[PDB]
């Protein structure tokens, strides 16, 4: 759950999205955000 908050931060940001999409596969919803992978 931490992790989408941690997300919403980074891809604010955008640096760390691809991190974010990290987190999302270790939050087990790597589909959040698995589209803005991007690639």
């Amino acid at each position: 759950e931490d992790m989408i908050e941690a997300a919403r931060y980074y891809e604010e940001k955008g640096v760390q999205m691809d991190r974010a999409v990290m987190l999302y596969h270790k939050a087990g919803h790597f589909s959040k955000a698995l589209e803005l992978a991007f690639a």
